[PDB]
């Protein structure tokens, strides 16, 4: 409801911590230096919330990073920006929350936004390379809920450890970032990447997590393969469909037995071109009378590299597998520090429906308004 604004400056926001004291970053006045991994939940309030690392000193994944978030009840002209979620503080240098997925749900008749985000310490790798220990001891993945339409937040004292302990072939686990989905019979479902450990062949692999109330959680007992590894989940005729990180072209997978296994989904798979090492991606459905339609976003990726520009939003015939370009709704290179992700959010609030994106623009989080376009969307069923 704003057409374009900026959420998140980059060596432009100041935050404090939970002692009230300013967290001094490596941005221009001891700001934060950089934002990264958008991901936006709409409420039944039409109220934005949009959380982001917040990368105080570098945009490097292995560094100090706590989840910032923005909320905006204004249509996305102004925000109210505070962390959400603070590392644990044991390394100045490596602690970090970080790579958030959200979900907007009613649980048992409650609104609730929660947030999942990957916690690590002491390691200073990438987390591919940590597949020894079953779990690894440095890693957790922590969820956040509000009650109280975004402002604030709480941790949720949940079984997901457990379930991955006891499973004992998986490292570490992540969500598969951006926004997750409440099923039609009101389960909640955070698509999941994971590291496998050492002595499995495949090193990573996709598959969900759900929960009726947001406190007990289960893996399905089958895995699907891991490509790029982050991915959305669509419901779709009660398949569950999830649409994946590569290398070059996108893929797509579809379950009928709830996660015990998964086969190609011909009308998303291979369609989208992101070429050189892939970019993290946003999949979502929006009703056309009482059909479906995806909506996503993804980098076009001119330049084959990690500038990852040209993030673009697209239509997916879910019924003929036809595939459209609606927008290149930011046609530029971006930075090869960090670049490229987005998170699509659609919502229909009594007759109002919205469309919003939040993405990567040069270090900074950027909100477009892009409601203009639902019409052509929704034509392609
Ligand atoms: C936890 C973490 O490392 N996430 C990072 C992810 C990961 O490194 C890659 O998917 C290999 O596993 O890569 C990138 C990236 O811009 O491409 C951003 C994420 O923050």
């Amino acid at each position: 409801t704003v057409e374009k604004s900026v959420v998140f400056k980059a060596e432009g926001e100041h935050f404090t911590d939970q002692k009230g004291n300013t967290i001094v970053g490596s941005g221009s006045g001891g700001t934060t230096k950089y934002f990264r991994i958008p991901a936006m939940c709409t409420t039944s309030k039409g109220t934005i919330v949009v959380f982001a690392d917040a990368r105080h000193n570098t945009a490097s994944d292995q560094s100090f990073i706590d989840t910032a978030a923005a909320r905006s009840t204004d249509g996305g002209k102004t925000w109210n920006k505070k962390i959400a979620i603070y590392n644990d503080r044991v390394n100045s240098k490596l602690s970090r929350v970080m790579d958030p997925t959200c979900i907007v749900a009613n649980i048992q008749g409650r609104e609730t936004i929660l947030v999942m985000v990957g916690k690590w310490n002491n390691n200073d790798k990438t987390w591919g390379a940590y597949r020894d220990k079953a779990p690894d001891t440095d890693w957790d993945l922590v969820l956040y809920k509000s009650t109280d339409d975004g402002v604030t937040f709480s941790k949720v004292e949940t079984n997901i450890h457990d379930i991955v302990t006891k499973n004992g072939t998986i490292s570490a686990m992540l969500g598969g970032v951006g926004s997750g989905l409440q099923l039609n019979d009101g389960k909640l479902v955070f698509p999941v990447q994971m590291v496998r450990t050492k002595n499995i062949t495949t090193v990573l692999n996709t598959s969900f997590i759900y929960s009726t109330d947001g406190i007990t959680w289960s893996l399905p007992s089958g895995y699907c393969e891991g490509f790029g590894s982050e991915n959305n989940i669509i419901e779709f005729n009660a398949s569950l469909v999830n649409n994946i990180r590569n290398s070059g072209l996108r893929r797509s997978f579809e379950t009928k037995d709830f996660g015990k296994t998964w086969t190609e989904f011909p009308p998303m798979d291979k369609k989208v071109d992101n070429r050189n090492h892939g970019v993290q991606g946003s999949t979502i459905t929006i009703p056309s009378g009482n059909k479906l339609v995806a909506a996503h976003s993804s980098a076009q990726n001119k330049n084959n590299d990690y500038t990852r520009s040209d993030i673009s939003l697209y239509a997916h015939n879910l019924y003929s597998g036809e595939v459209k370009l609606i927008d290149d709704f930011y046609p530029k290179v971006g930075n090869a520090s960090g670049a490229g992700y987005s998170c699509l959010s659609y919502r229909k609030n009594v007759d109002k429906e919205t469309l919003y994106v939040v993405y990567e623009a040069n270090g900074s989080i950027e909100f477009q308004d892009l409601s203009r376009h639902l019409p052509v969307i929704k034509s392609y069923n």
